[PDB]
């Protein structure tokens, strides 16, 4: 905590707290809904893949560690394991293991791993351009502090 | 679908619903004419691929799984294993294993993934500096509807 302190002096000479305008708005708005509306998505649909094993009979192949299991939430552990942007996960023709949870799957995960993140980014490029007159008077207003 | 839905109400307060407005571009005009064009590339230079094997003969070196076959499609789920942007594949010199087929191989990997996508990405950072009045007029136009 005292090294995160260390932001309080880290906001005088050389410019130093620009940060500490961004986060103004990345940290308590931005990033914290994106976090929560995210988080609240890949809940929903991680409940929606462990109850969609039964038809398209159990099986989740294994990624590119949970076996089928009841147990409480091992689930979704090894399902955000799946569920990380990491490797882009196969692809498939001529199924033999369940058929229609793959194509849910996917689509499901391109969006929100190819928009989501994406619609952030942007919105972070576009937001970035608001500093007009906040750098020389947030430098005189610390001075002032 | 419902969590899907979870948007519709994801455009009011704390300024949600930004996406709601460039989703109007990405979704059904850039993204979706990007990964068009770029399916249809693939997929010719796939059949590029699977018909290069005989002169410069059948090899298709390990990546860095499908091995010679002529079954129906085994070829583009391989071959599209490898044109994941994922290792940035094998260099050669004094070839031994197909010879006009590599270069060809990895020109072609250069100009669809260290252009195409670059290409997308300054398309974006170019087109979502668009807002100017949208922000409060569609926030009030949200009020209105
Ligand atoms: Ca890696």
């Amino acid at each position: 905590l005292g090294w995160m302190n260390a932001l309080y002096f880290t906001r005088g000479l050389k410019l130093t707290g620009t940060y500490s305008i961004m986060i103004q708005k990345i940290l308590f708005k931005d990033l914290f809904r994106f976090l929560l509306v995210y988080l609240l998505f890949m809940i929903g649909y991680a409940s929606a893949l462990v109850s969609l094993l039964n038809p398209c009979a159990n099986m989740k192949v294994c990624n590119e560690s949970c076996r089928d299991s009841e147990t409480f939430s091992t689930f979704l552990l090894d399902l955000f394991k799946l569920t990380i942007g990491m490797g882009d996960l196969e692809m498939l023709s001529s199924t033999k293991y369940p058929v229609v949870f793959i194509i849910l799957l996917v689509t499901y995960i391109i969006l929100t791993f190819v928009l989501l993140l994406n619609m952030l980014i942007a919105l972070m490029g576009e937001t970035v351009g608001q500093v007009s007159k906040e750098s020389k008077h947030i430098w005189k207003l610390q001075w002032a502090t």
